[PDB]
Parts: structure tokens; C-alpha cells; sequence
């Protein structure tokens, strides 16, 4: 988990996720998180987060806000006011 604070770190973690995910290795570390190594369960390195089951037309920034709005590096990389609006506070 203290491995996984850089970027480089988390995308080497993909080297085994499945190929049909329509959610891509890229888009999930920038957001924070990494393969844990079974089916397609990822987790953030700074809330240790964990999310599963991607969708086709998820994003992971916005599922991050979604389920983890307290969460640190999230509100550091998009800020509170993107975190709110996601949570329907205007
Ligand atoms: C459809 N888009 C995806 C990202 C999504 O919304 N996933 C939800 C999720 O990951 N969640 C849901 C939220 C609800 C309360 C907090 N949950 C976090 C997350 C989840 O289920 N995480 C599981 C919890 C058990 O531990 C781990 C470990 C690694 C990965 C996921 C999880 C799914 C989970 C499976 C079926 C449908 C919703
Ligand atoms: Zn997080």
C-alpha cells in the first residue's frame, strides 16, 4: 500500500487485469487505485477504497467521489467542489 503512491507503482499492478474490463488499466491509477489481483477488484492507495464490478461508461474519479468523499488525494487532485457537486450539494 506504501508502494503504491506513485503512479508508475499502481499501473505495474495491472500487468494480469483481464482484457474484457471496459474500464482501462490507465484511467483507474490516475485516479488511485490498484489491482488487487482477483476478477477486476481495484483499491485507492491513499483511503484504501476498494471498488469492483466496473461498468462500461464508468469513471473512476467519479466513482472515487461517488463511494469515498472524504477521501484525500481525491479532493487534492479534483477539489471539494467537484466532490460535493457528485454528491448533489450545490
Ligand atoms: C458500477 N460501477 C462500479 C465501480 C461500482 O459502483 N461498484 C460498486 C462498488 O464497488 N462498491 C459499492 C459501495 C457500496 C458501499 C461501499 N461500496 C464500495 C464498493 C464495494 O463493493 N467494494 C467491495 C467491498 C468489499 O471489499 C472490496 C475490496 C476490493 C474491491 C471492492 C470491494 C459495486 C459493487 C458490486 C455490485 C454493484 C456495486
Ligand atoms: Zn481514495
Amino acid at each position: 500500500n506504501l508502494s503504491m503512491q506513485t503512479h508508475a507503482a499502481r499501473m505495474r499492478t495491472f500487468m494480469y487485469w483481464p482484457s474484457s474490463v471496459p474500464v482501462q488499466p490507465e484511467q483507474l491509477a490516475s485516479a488511485g487505485f490498484y489491482y488487487v489481483g482477483r476478477n477486476d477488484d481495484v483499491k485507492c492507495f491513499c483511503c484504501d477504497g476498494g471498488l469492483r464490478c466496473w461498468e462500461s461508461g464508468d469513471d473512476p474519479w467519479v466513482e472515487h467521489a461517488k463511494w469515498f468523499p472524504r477521501c484525500e488525494f481525491l479532493i487534492r487532485m479534483k477539489g471539494q467542489e467537484f466532490v460535493d457537486e457528485i454528491q448533489g450539494r450545490y
